[PDB]
């Protein structure tokens, strides 16, 4: 028994069903999501081993081998045909092709479920998802239930990190035209107890920590890697129910009457689903997303216990962002250039303008020291990796419009994600790829000599396909100074 066959049996079922990781179903064994490849942009589809069973991992390594994916589709499994694709411009456009979001990265959320790996939805700010012509989902007061699994450490505060229900026009149609999950440190709305981040409700012109506007003691900062968050919602009421995701029980956070306050009851719910974005297409936001529901009608305390047990079981682990050469914290290397006409040029940096430059035992020691890395422990991941200059000691690659500079570590959370790299075995074969891990879309990129945070394709010019896997590609080398 799959979640999706749990709500069935407390008589509210699935009527979207979303998961990258697994089956939500015990027979299901169709396409969980498809896949779009940079090097000739065709998608393949990955569907679970075994019927109710974790997707095909290895399938999708194999067709991102030497090349870049991106999730274009992750499918509905309950048969609605609510499948979730690139989200549309809204009140708000996204970065992508005519106000479109972007799509995620395949490789940003690497997990085990029991020892298996499996791929999650690394969501950056931008990045979303949305189907505004959706089937079954709960319209006006109608009752629905909901939950997602999420990262509880990749978040932020901008609008809104969601998983639900919203508006079929991408546009804010006022105060109780939204019932999503919220997962970030927003405090623009509601916010709960400590620092965040906070499951909260997205109702349109609020997220709601509980019944009031702002403040709600009840709503407690998520410590969990992996939450579960369930939400529901019916005739002026509505829930909140936060577990680990790893271990343990549902904790209910909110249950009571909607927030007195002018719109939201009764409810006025579109039907439409979003991924990532607030209704508005609001694309600040960040996160994970593994797996997620929506129900209709009013899931039972016990429906959702027998779910969390199930997660549970399914068991998620941290998987490895890391292949190829990788590094130790203190090493000391160079990075040499591998496209064929710039193999004599490494990474080095003029003040805060990261480049490729020639360097030879010929070249000043100052070009040399430049030319010279401290990789350390990743500031935001302890997994991955972050470049510190030799001649400028606490200074760090990172990415800021996604061109790579080198700027001294301010303690910031943001600084600290800009900062850090995944080593990934080269997309050419030659040494390795640094892939961003707060973008996970863009990879350490040499275009006309400087260097980028660059995607595979995209709407910058250092973005261009032409040389892309090679201008991603740098040996590691014994550090010039
Ligand atoms: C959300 O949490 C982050 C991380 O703790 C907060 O980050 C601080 O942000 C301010 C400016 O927005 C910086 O000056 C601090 O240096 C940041 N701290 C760290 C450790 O990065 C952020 O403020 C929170 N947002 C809200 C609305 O509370
Ligand atoms: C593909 O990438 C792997 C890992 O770097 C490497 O072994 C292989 O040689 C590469 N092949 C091509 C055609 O680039
Ligand atoms: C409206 C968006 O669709 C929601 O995601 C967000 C919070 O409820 C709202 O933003 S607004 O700025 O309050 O309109």
């Amino acid at each position: 028994m799959g979640p999706c066959d749990i709500y069935e049996a407390g008589d509210t079922p699935c009527v979207a069903a979303h998961s990258t990781t697994r089956a939500l179903y015990s027979s299901f064994s169709g396409a969980l999501y498809q896949l779009q490849r940079g090097s000739d942009d065709t998608t393949t589809t990955i569907s679970p081993l075994t019927a109710g069973g974790i997707a095909d991992a290895s399938a999708q390594d194999t067709f991102c081998a030497n090349t870049t994916c991106l999730i274009t589709i992750i499918y509905d499994q309950s048969g609605n045909g609510n499948h979730l694709t690139q989200a549309p411009p809204g009140g708000f456009d996204g970065p992508d092709t005519d106000g479109y979001d972007n799509l995620a990265s395949a490789i940003g959320a690497p997990v085990t479920l029991n020892g298996q790996k499996a791929y999650g939805v690394f969501m950056s700010p931008g990045t979303g998802y949305r189907n505004n012509e959706a089937t079954g989902t709960a319209t006006g007061d109608e009752a629905e239930g909901m939950y997602a699994v999420l990262d509880g450490t990749h978040y932020n505060d901008a609008c809104c990190f969601d998983y639900g229900n919203a508006e079929t026009s991408s546009t804010d149609t006022g105060a109780g035209h939204m019932e999503a999950i919220y997962l970030g440190n927003s405090t623009t709305w509601g916010y709960g107890a400590g620092d965040g981040p906070w499951i909260m409700v997205d109702m349109e012109n609020n997220l709601f920590s509980g019944a009031d506007e702002g403040y709600n003691s009840g709503d407690p900062s998520i410590s969990y890697r992996f939450v579960t968050a369930a939400v529901k919602g019916g005739a002026d009421k509505w829930a909140i129910r936060g577990a680990n995701a790893a271990s343990g029980s549902l904790s209910t956070y909110y249950s009571g009457a909607r927030p007195d306050y002018s719109g939201y009851n009764p409810m006025s719910k579109e039907g439409a689903i979003i991924l990532g974005i607030g209704g508005d297409n609001s694309n600040g936001a960040q996160g994970t997303f593994y797996e997620g529901v929506m129900t209709s009608g009013y899931p039972s305390d016990d429906t959702e216990n027998s779910v969390q047990e199930n997660i549970v079981a399914a068991k998620y682990v941290v998987g490895s962002l890391v292949s190829g050469p990788s590094f130790t914290s203190g090493e000391v290397v160079s990075l040499r250039v591998t496209t064929p006409g710039y193999t004599t040029r490494y990474i080095a940096h003029t003040d805060t303008t990261v480049n490729t430059q020639v360097v030879d035992d010929d070249s000043s020691t100052t070009l040399k020291e430049e030319a010279s890395w401290t990789v350390v422990t990743g500031l935001a991941n302890s997994q991955c990796f972050s470049f510190e200059s030799v001649d400028t000691p606490g200074s760090y690659i990172r990415h800021y419009n996604f061109e790579l500079l080198l700027n001294a570590n301010d303690g910031t959370k943001q600084f600290h994600e800009d900062a850090t790299f995944c080593p990934q075995a080269a997309l050419n074969g030659e040494g390795t790829s640094l892939r961003s891990w707060s973008y996970p879309t863009r990879y350490f990129r040499h275009y006309e000599n400087v260097l980028y945070a660059a995607s595979n394709g995209g709407v910058q010019t250092f973005d261009s396909k032409t040389s892309f896997n090679n201008d991603v590609s740098f040996e590691i080398e014994t550090a010039f100074a």
